[PDB]
DNA sequence: GAGCAGCCGAGCTGCAGCTCGGCTGCTC
DNA sequence: GAGCAGCCGAGCTGCAGCTCGGCTGCTC
DNA sequence: GAGCAGCCGAGCTGCAGCTC
DNA sequence: AGCTGCAGCTCGGCTGCTC
């Protein structure tokens, strides 16, 4: 047998065939780790290619599951042709017609297992080696009961002390993430994630190949495994929607002993640890949190641009941002997705996801009528941060109180930003995940504005209205959605918006000429779409394209004497006429509004009411959290420059006579009443809760006298300092100020800044979002 | 007409076919900018539209079809007839290789009216995918670039955004750029961007590039000197590439540019003899390395972007990110996916590797001696690492900051060159072409190298005076043997070339022929393909197997019976290669093509490993020299600076210094108490300043090294510190006077020093298979 | 009788698959 | 009038291919 | 609203700290 | 000499004023 990337053992399918294992690894470089392994005279039996097989997965493997029905059982047409799935069938002389329950048949097969060696992310052991074990328990389970299905099992995280040859090794993201809060310090630890098997270096390699066989384990079936990989793997979506609203159940102690102990695993404990891990971390990667519209990979773009971008906005090449977000936000996955997410969080065209990219695009990043799949390679083109759109909408003094993910036990990118308006409602989304679908049209920004407003304004007439509403859950303002960047028209009937082309017919040279598509329709694929009908063709003898790069002119020459027939055969409603019918003219906005909670797991809104309701008190709470602060702050400053004025008004008094060294100095200022302070965190809070800055800034040392220069002593530097200390009590006045506001702590504030968004996005808007 | 990546004209092909333009784009990418461009109802009718413009895709380099030509009338290749790319060029156009397109009747039955090459401005894309189209039409339909139909658009390849000035400056060559930024005072009001894609404008760039797209289309015109120059860079003839790449292009002059611009015509004479003879140049510093380091501009980049990335933390980092971080602070101007493969091949280490002294640690699956290193993980499994134990000792961090740079963009880049403590470019394995010269280089032994170096350096050594009474002569005294480290066979010298070896064993009983080690540099398993590709041999194997372990050879090859003695008969036994080693072919001959980059420029043909080696020694040399007599400058003044504030110190109490109002008043008395005015920025952090500009900048005067002085200073435990600091510096001083004035030149026990120092790192490497663990 | 392939550093690009639900074609 | 596949998006898993250039090897 | 200037803020080198 | 985690230094960016 000569299948793609197979490499047989060599006593596969002969007299010994039931004692050889083939191992899938999930591609080409963990296939070329494996033979690294397989092929070594020092290992003095670990395996090798005498007995052992190789053969590639191919990333994901098709769900057999959704591609078969039940008649005997039929295998569609796109399941029967999968190179990757007949080369497995091959390879091992599977029938598709035999149950394998007899130990007769079972020794017909070419080898005597199936090693599934797959990477440690949950996208290895949850969904690939999940949807292979779906694959044998849908057509052989006794395969499965007979243990003829096993797994390698590998670590996912080492952790090396700086004095021990011998690392810890973590098996699951979690068990890392725990152990990692729970410890003293890691400054003299370092963390690496094994992204893929061929991740390992050589001595990790010879580990684990040396103690091979004691990490196989071998797969059982119970009764409970054939609801569960229906549930997982079957047809019923709402299946997962149940499952997957839950947190994982962990294994008891006695489980895992037991499992260790003889090294078998139920197929349904795999379902409910691995691959259930997998989906809710799906969820979390490709459904957005409502709080800020944003998913992990995009808050990690954002994350790492404002790092890049904000000190100095010089541009930069897609692939070159891609590798500085990938090493500083800690991105555990291939370089190549990252770098589509960058080129799309950055399209600005009438259409597009984004109505306020993060980037501003510098190239040719993509047009309307191809989706956007036109933009250039990230080799050629170049992103560059909206800076003045990011400020005032992320605030950066918000950022250091937000929380944060910890990947590989270091900080990354928030858990989600809480921006001055309701993002998550103000953009366009349509993406699927596990469980879930996930689809949110725009709202109109002057319809958020004036929400929003109401809300923090004390003198708006539906102030005290809107809170009434809120809480008993009611809606007062309308919440329409957007039309910018749209020349059609939107119409209201019943509880649907619905959006509509614009059409122009010439009846004398027979030409329907469309001037406007529906919102989020592709020209391209609009065109190719109302070809593939051979209904509406038989009238149709040419479509001609002539649209602008960002607006639509097709010419529709209708053929003789059809105008007439068209209002018959295709029907006039009071919600649609007979032309937008024929040409399709007319799209719902149906919404799927599934977000991402703040601490995890999917969350079901009924309106975009609900979204901006539950946004505004973490907006809210924010700017207390955010006032308090920098009142704690203020108050630490000024006491370290009224210290540091009065040592200087005094700086010839105190010295008086030399002195050793630097803890000599120390005794002098500690009884002269100068207090200790820890300078590195009164000027650089970063990340200190209150009760934290409190504690640490007052325990401290005397840097701030003994590492000021002498330029400070100057009289004009001096007063220059106290000045600086008549800015810092105007403010704390301020502040405090502030703090005692109607209706709540920084309501004025807060409407200050969405006036400088509202302006940020008017300027951009005014410049096809280049700001140039 | 259904070709891939083609979007026709309106009215290709129709009653208007001649009035219809044929746009061909690099690429997707740059197909994708051209639609934005022909799709604007803004702009036009003083710009095309998809009326009369289509576009399709070169698809990168296109195929030479010179060198797949024969004359029986001109038979084609079939690779050449199978080419799609140029298929669907022919399909498009119309074009028929029987006719000639003499006549106006005749070229207009082709489905356009032209050709325009929408290439990138790079190099490669007017110099070598341009030329190569110029040479396919020249090779089949001359006449049409005659009458016209090969046009080409031009564009900016460097723009250059002044911050009060709304339009900006254009360059069409990197090297004009380069000059005109020598000859600037400043451009620290500036942005320099290069476009190494069409799909690199921005919007209002490609909008203001369509008003005067009409203003921008060139055509070729064919003249007498054509021909040759045609066959000199396309020819089947590389000796006739080596005679016209010697020499740098020679540029227009006014008379000529200014012709071509106001016709709008380029003759292909001298089209070749500026774009594509400047690409071929520029392919041969990216290809083949400079003899100094042994490296390409590629390599050196990657390691000057290495040593940046990694001194603040050696902590290992993804290949792709490492990419990124190097095409940003290196000015990587090419595509991010060949940067990743020269770091992944950068940090191979394995039996017959091209680096017996890789720059970087892999850590993860990097390649095996058995697939050529080409089963290494793909760039986001694998990281790197610096070695620095083995990089510090063999590139002097204190020799970085004197060596001359290139300047990319405007700003600093990569060392023009590194100069080893080693000739590293002979240490090494080496193979690969390039345009004209090919390039191959065998490892020689560490230890000779070595004995070789030590005896210049060494002036207490038998024989210093030997060898430079033999250098004077171009006479070799010592051996410069090819390396044996990882390999297990031998090498043997027949005539003027050597020969690696591979070991066999045999066991006449189980008639097993069982090889256990290959020639130098040969993959396993394509070895075993070769031999599984001969009839020839193949009729006395009965079957292959190979058990050979990671790193060392073990391949069974079981023959077929009573085949033993049919060859030792039906193969030859020579003196210089047994049947067996005949029939398994397990002897190579270790060809050389000495051929490298010269500082400064320009290729230089080597005859023998010691030329090499006796070029590098007086850069090494010199250098050590140019390193010593620095520091002796800054010692100076560094001393000069720190005896001023201890003075300051002594009489701080004195001359009390909040007693003054403003910052410049305290200096004026600082002036008048006789401390001296310093430039304390540039004698602490000298950089890349060389000695006259050292000299003439150091009294510049600032006084701020007083002024920022710390309180901390006036401790006694500080001042002590300060005198002990200085008395070390003058100590120091007095030795760099003896390394100095030492013989047979400067630094001579320090380049002995180093050479110890890079030999334990190598001997630490080798003991830990370059892991460093 | 050329052609195929190998290297490095470059120029371009291309697929398989998962998830969900609305629509539209198709099919029976 | 009622069944399937097909498509699509984001974010993921995993890969593939055509060229130039110089010389030497191999088979053919 | 755009120059001009001064000061702020954190990204990312510098320089102790602990070696070996 | 020689990492490397901290702290601290730098300068492009903001922020104020003025024109
Ligand atoms: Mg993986
Ligand atoms: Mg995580
Ligand atoms: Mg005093
Ligand atoms: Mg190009
Ligand atoms: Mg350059």
């Amino acid at each position: 047998v000569d299948v793609d990337k197979y490499t047989r053992a060599r006593n596969a399918g002969g007299k010994r065939a039931q004692d050889c294992m083939l191992l899938a690894a999930e591609g080409d470089s963990a296939l070329s780790l494996l033979r690294t392994g397989l092929t070594l005279g020092k290992s003095n039996p670990g395996p090798s290619f005498d007995f052992c097989g190789m053969i590639s997965l191919g990333g994901v493997i098709m769900n057999a599951c959704k591609k078969v029905t039940n008649i005997i059982m039929v295998r569609n047409e796109q399941l029967t042709n999968n190179k990757v799935l007949q080369g497995i069938v091959q390879v091992l002389g599977l029938d598709f017609n035999c149950h394998y329950k007899t130990q007769e048949e079972r020794a017909k097969l070419r080898y005597g297992c199936i090693v599934a060696c797959v990477d440690q992310d949950l996208d290895g052991c949850g969904k690939i080696l999940g949807l292979l074990l779906a694959y044998f328990h849908l057509f052989w389970p006794q395969l499965i009961i007979h243990g003829f299905v096993k797994r390698l099992l590998t670590p996912l995280i080492r952790v090396y002390e700086k004095g021990k040859t011998m690392p810890v090794e973590f098996y699951y993201e979690q068990e890392f993430d725990a152990w990692a809060k729970k410890q003293t310090s890691l400054v003299n630890h370092t963390v690496k994630y094994y992204k893929g098997l061929a991740a390992h270096d050589t001595h990790e390699v010879k580990s684990m190949f040396k103690h091979f066989d004691n990490m196989v384990y071998t797969f059982t079936l119970d009764d409970s495994a054939k609801e569960l990989f229906h549930i997982y793997f079957g047809g019923e979506s709402e299946l997962r929607k149940r499952e997957l609203c839950t947190g994982v159940v962990p294994l008891t102690e006695t489980q895992t002993q037991s499992i260790h102990s003889v090294r078998r695993i139920p197929c349904s404990l795999h379902l409910q640890v691995d691959t259930k891990a997998y989906k809710l971390d799906a969820i979390e990667r490709q459904i957005p949190n409502f709080l800020d519209g944003m998913t992990r990979a995009r808050r990690k773009i954002l994350a790492g641009g404002v790092k890049c971008f904000a000190s100095n906005n010089r541009e930069r090449k897609v692939f070159q941002f891609g590798g500085y977000v990938a090493d500083h936000m800690f991105y555990h996955h291939g370089d190549m997705s990252l770098n589509t997410s960058i080129i799309k969080a950055a399209q600005y065209y009438p259409g597009s996801s984004h109505l306020y990219p993060v980037f501003i695009g510098i190239g040719s990043f993509g047009s309307r009528h191809l989706g956007g799949k036109d933009a250039g390679s990230p080799r050629y083109i170049s992103v560059q941060l909206a800076s003045e759109f990011i400020k005032t909408m992320f605030p950066a003094e918000d950022s250091w109180l937000l929380p944060y993910v910890f990947e590989d036990g270091q900080r990354a990118e928030p858990e989600y930003y809480v921006p001055v308006l309701p993002l998550a409602i103000m953009e366009y989304g349509a993406n699927p995940s596990e469980g879930w679908k996930y689809t949110t049209w725009a709202r109109q920004l002057e319809d958020i504005l004036a929400l929003v407003r109401a809300y923090v304004d004390k003198d708006n007439p539906k102030h005290e209205l809107l809170h009434y509403a809120i809480k008993h859950k009611i809606t007062i303002l309308p919440l329409r959605p957007s039309n910018y960047n749209f020349k059609g028209h939107l119409k209201r009937f019943g509880q649907y918006y619905y959006s509509y082309g614009t059409y122009d017919i010439s009846e004398q040279r027979n030409i329907i000429t469309i001037t406007e598509l529906p919102l989020r329709v592709p020209t391209v694929a609009y065109i190719e779409s109302i070809k593939k009908s051979s209904n509406r063709m038989t009238f149709i003898e040419e479509i001609i394209d002539y649209s602008s790069s960002e607006t639509i002119e097709i010419l529709v020459k209708l053929k003789p004497n059809s105008l007439n027939r068209i209002v018959e055969e295709f029907k006039e409603t009071e919600e649609q006429d007979s032309i937008e019918n024929f040409l399709r003219l007319r799209n719902c906005l149906h919404s799927h509004l599934n977000f991402v909670k703040p601490k995890g797991g999917i969350i079901e809104f009924n309106s975009y009411y609900e979204i901006l309701y539950a946004w505004l008190p973490y907006r809210r709470e924010l700017y207390q959290k955010r006032l308090m602060r920098e009142h704690a702050v203020l108050k630490l400053r000024i006491i370290m420059e009224t210290a540091i004025v009065r040592y200087i008004n005094e700086s010839a008094e105190l010295n008086l006579s030399h002195y050793e060294d630097e803890k000599e100095a120390s005794r002098i200022l500690s009884e002269h009443g100068f207090p200790p302070l820890n300078h590195t965190l009164i000027i650089s809070p970063e990340f200190a809760s209150i009760e934290e800055l409190n504690q640490k800034a007052l325990q401290g040392c005397y840097t701030y006298i003994l590492s000021l220069q002498a330029r400070e002593l100057l009289i004009a530097a001096k007063t220059r300092r106290v000045e600086k200390i008549k800015k810092m009590q105007a403010r704390l006045d301020k502040v405090e100020q502030l703090l005692q506001e109607s209706p709540f702590p920084g309501a004025s504030v807060w409407l200050e800044e969405i006036d400088a968004v509202e302006k940020a996005i008017i300027k951009g808007r005014n410049t096809q979002w280049k700001f140039h």
